[PDB]
């Protein structure tokens, strides 16, 4: 008989408001609970009334799975969900942070501080766009980005994740929100959530707030600031996210002058949801909970009472999910949480699964399967790349020819380097594993690939990884192009104090470039120390994190089109500097925030 919640014509509150009035406690509690696919069976799901599923990074049901096998996976664990009493759908969450990048044969876009060097927000927003279709292509709803961090210290193993160092340029590229979810209605309340509807997926800005900030650049750790700072600096990007209705907010592992943000109820409570008015969910980061206390995880009591007092909404538990059930549930039946925290908790919960459609359309769509790695999306990829790319060096005296752009028709050219021939290289972090990794780990184009299908068919391309001084000089090229730079890292083992790029790299590119012309692409997350490789060069591009779209690379390099990207960060003299930031007494870059040459199209 009707049950006014399952109607699709009711107003989204109508319908939360009636679901809520039917749950119990379990139930409740249920839907704040996120668990890892790693710990879910149908029986799981279906007797824990479990709200929602993530992948953690590199959580795949097996490597090289196609888009169907994770379509069967998510709609398996869907079919438990919807067995239950009420029927509550579950909603999958992943890092779909530069494409769908856990996924094999998904489009890898480039990493964000790439993006901010193209200072095209619309070239952002048809990336989200796109990152949508690859994401329902794979069966999942909601993925946990934009990464709004302003990255104020580049030893953080995570600065690559953020667009700049100047918030105004983070600010802009919070376009990535409708492009994931679409557009908000002209009549939309900023706070509110919204998805489109099945071809969209929830986005979540994150991670709040201050992640940028660190002292050291040292990861989860402690953002030391004044209000005016994190206010002027790291809140700014919040606000524009909530003008384009984001679903939902992931919290920070760090503290703001010494309160852990997973605990803090006057930024959570306070600002966030009280002052901004954001009427999505609060999602926790992986065990955020557990650290709140140290050693973490030796009261996860007081994590859990303290986490949710400070108006967090859902937990990314993301294993222990029938010891979070029972401590909740006896925090709840104890009154020291109370029920109207649990019941704001799950309104905002619902409020988003029924705004984006879920109780309409909780199951993939088998037709969207032929999104992933679509070559329209390549296309796009390829242009952003491009676009990305910072040209540092072109001649080594005011009076050389410039080296870019260089010829397609030449007998014989040299491609060389570490990262010329390396996917998993050029697409860095959070690439099919959550630190990357390396070789061919997914479909895309090396730079060797990318120059073979560039240059004309007469010209002879050679590979060597690490060539010798004397195989260059006498091999009789025209040129080289040598990519070296930094492997793929994350905060643990991305963390660095020196921020010099792994040998041999430096050897190779001297060894090149005094043998024959050179064009040095430096692949990196970051800054790095970059006086020596431009000594040695005649042209030197920053080409960042540039993802699976190597011919992003060589559209440049061969003058298809002209260098057009600039500095989203400041390049440091030395690490010694560090943290320099605008306006520092000591600010002395080597190249200034905004710095970049040009080439015009040949
Ligand atoms: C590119 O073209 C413009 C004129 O269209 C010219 O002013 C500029 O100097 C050129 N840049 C380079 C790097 O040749």
């Amino acid at each position: 008989d009707y049950v006014l919640y399952k109607d699709a014509t009711k107003p989204v509150e109508d319908r939360v408001a009636d679901l809520l009035g039917r749950m119990t406690l379990a139930e409740k509690i249920g839907q704040m609970t996120q668990i890892e696919r790693l710990v879910a069976t149908p029986d799981v799901l279906r007797d824990n009334f479990i709200g929602s599923l993530l992948s953690g990074g590199g959580s795949v049901p097996r490597k090289g799975a196609t888009a169907k096998e994770w379509q069967d996976m998510v709609d398996g664990f869907q079919k438990a969900c919807m067995s239950t009493r009420l029927g509550i759908p579950m909603i999958y969450g992943i890092d779909a942070v530069h494409g769908q990048n856990n996924v094999y044969g998904a489009t890898i876009f480039p990493h964000n501080v790439g993006l901010g060097a193209t200072r095209d927000p619309y070239l952002v927003k048809r990336i989200g766009e796109a990152t949508a279709l690859e994401v329902r292509a794979t069966g999942i709803q909601y993925a946990f980005a934009p990464c709004i961090a302003v990255c104020r210290d580049p030893r953080w193993g995570r600065c690559y994740e953020s667009y700049s160092e100047d918030r105004r340029i983070v600010q802009s590229m919070t376009e990535l929100i409708p492009g994931l979810q679409g557009d908000v209605p002209k009549d939309f309340t900023s706070g509110m959530p919204f998805v489109a509807g099945k071809n969209k997926v929830a986005a979540c800005a994150k991670h709040f707030v201050g992640d940028g900030g660190t002292v050291d650049g040292i990861n989860e750790n402690n953002t030391i600031i004044n209000r005016e700072g994190l206010m002027n600096i790291h809140m700014p990007a919040y606000k524009n996210a909530m003008d384009k209705g984001v679903s939902t907010v992931m919290i920070s592992y760090s503290s703001w002058n010494g309160v852990k943000m997973h605990a803090n109820q006057d930024l959570v409570t306070g600002y966030l949801k009280d002052t901004l008015k954001f009427k999505g969910f609060v999602i926790s980061d992986w065990e955020g909970i557990d650290r709140i206390t140290t050693p973490a995880g030796s009261d996860y009591s007081y994590s859990v009472k303290a986490s949710i007092l400070a108006g967090l909404d859902m937990i990314m538990v993301p294993n222990k999910y029938q010891q979070f059930i029972s401590i909740l549930t006896g925090h709840v039946n104890g009154g020291v949480i109370p029920m109207s925290r649990i019941d704001d908790a799950v309104t905002r919960i619902l409020r988003v699964k029924f705004t984006m459609g879920l109780f309409e359309n909780p199951y993939a769509d088998p037709a969207m399967a032929e999104q992933l790695g679509k070559q329209e999306h390549r296309d796009l990829a390829r242009e952003a790349a491009r676009k990305s790319l910072v040209l540092l060096k072109n001649g080594k005296t005011s009076t050389d020819a410039p080296l870019l752009p260089l010829p397609k028709k030449a007998p014989k050219i040299l491609v060389a380097g570490s990262h010329a021939d390396n996917l998993g290289y050029q697409c860095g972090g959070w690439t099919i594993e959550w630190q990357g990794d390396t070789g061919r780990t997914t479909v895309g184009t090396t730079i060797l690939e990318a120059v073979k299908a560039a240059v004309d068919p007469s010209t002879v391309v050679v590979f060597a990884e690490n060539p010798d001084a004397e195989f260059v000089k006498s091999g009789g090229f025209s040129y080289a192009i040598v990519a070296v730079g930094e492997h793929p890292y994350t905060e643990t083992k991305g963390d660095n104090l020196n921020l010099t790029i792994p040998e041999p790299g430096l050897s190779t590119v001297q060894a090149v470039c005094g043998g024959v012309r050179c064009a040095t692409v430096l692949i990196s997350g970051r800054p790095v120390v970059v006086q020596p490789l431009l000594a040695a060069s005649d042209a030197l591009v920053a080409a960042w994190l540039p993802g699976s779209e190597g011919q992003g690379v060589t559209d440049a390099l061969f003058g298809d089109f002209g260098f057009t990207g600039r500095l989203p960060r400041t390049w440091f003299k030395s690490v010694d500097q560090l943290p320099m930031n605008v306006g520092d007494a000591h600010y002395d870059p080597l190249f200034r925030l905004g710095y970049g040459l040009t080439t015009n199209a040949t």
